[PDB]
């Protein structure tokens, strides 16, 4: 079963399994392949659950290749990209992405979003490690439905006010959430909200936007983990937190992260944001 696969490179340490650069055997192409991480045998839905996710394709989403459910254990036989956002933007630091490019890249999640959306699936931990490109310039979303399949230092930064306020259902909005962090850090060169801890995250969050009230999120001060007590600070204007971002791209950004889940926009209303009006796809200086 595995014996069709050599091994070639470690890759790196999934959420939920170790990830290997390999090689198939037989057909001889090259892929990604992670094994899945209490032993007892792959609960049935986790199995049924990835075969859903196996029919879920798009240009934008990771092809899940192959799963093999094979003497109690998993694997699943991922599509190879070379590289993925988090190294590329620290390989670009001192230039910065061209705005073009993060245009394009922003473009092309919003497309596989929608896609997972309109699918009734969600990512859940967007960040830019899962985040990986190609040399033609394509961008795609990894680990999309993973987190449903199974239920789980974890990096906050990306991580939406709702989730870190104990909602218990999360809604295609923490995705937008995500994806909108991760806008601005491609923009500015710096991690919008670096937390360290949940309420360290929350608090630089509430520091930057202003502590939300019923005003503008109806119902926070109902969450499990609100606190009257929490401290009061004021919101902050956007042209201060990411320049050189246009009025465009700051209006859209503004929108993808509202404090309220059902107010923040949707992913196929952002794509028609005149943001992307001049969107094209260049190509990215990758040298591997
Ligand atoms: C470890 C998990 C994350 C995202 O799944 N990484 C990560 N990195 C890649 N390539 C970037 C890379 C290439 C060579 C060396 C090091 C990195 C990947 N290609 N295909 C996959 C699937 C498992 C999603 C993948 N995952």
């Amino acid at each position: 079963g595995m014996e069709n696969f050599q091994k070639v490179e470690k890759i790196g340490e999934g959420t939920y399994g170790v990830v290997y650069k390999a090689r198939n055997k037989l057909t001889g192409e090259v892929v990604a392949l992670k094994k899945i991480r209490e032993t007892e045998g792959v609960p049935s839905t986790a199995i049924r659950e990835i075969s859903l996710l196996k029919e879920l394709n798009h240009p934008n989403i990771v092809k899940l290749l192959d799963v093999i459910h094979t003497e109690n254990k998993l694997y699943l036989v991922f599509e190879f990209l070379h590289q993925d956002l988090k190294k590329f933007m620290d390989a670009s630091a001192l230039t910065g992405i061209p705005l073009p490019l993060i245009k394009s890249y922003l473009f092309q999640l919003l497309q596989g979003l929608a896609f997972c959306h309109s699918h009734r699936v969600l990512h859940r931990d967007l960040k830019p490690q899962n985040l990986l490109i190609n040399t033609e310039g394509a961008i795609k979303l990894a680990d999309f439905g993973l987190a449903r399949a199974f239920g789980v230092v974890v990096t906050l930064w990306y991580r939406a006010p709702e989730i870190l306020l104990g909602c218990k259902y999360y809604s295609t909005a923490v995705d937008i959430w995500s994806l909108g962090c991760i806008f601005a850090e491609m923009v500015t060169r710096r991690a919008l909200f670096p937390g360290d801890s949940e309420i360290d995250q929350l608090f630089r969050i509430f520091r930057t936007l202003g502590t939300p009230d019923e005003v503008v999120w109806p119902g926070v001060t109902s969450m499990p983990d609100y606190k009257p007590s929490f401290p009061k600070w004021a919101r902050q204007d956007f042209s201060k937190v990411v320049p050189p971002l246009d009025e465009d791209g700051r209006s859209l950004l503004s929108q993808m992260l509202h404090y309220d889940p059902n107010k923040r926009i949707s992913a196929k209303a952002a794509l028609a944001h005149p943001f992307f009006q001049d969107v094209t796809k260049p190509v990215p200086h990758l040298r591997l």
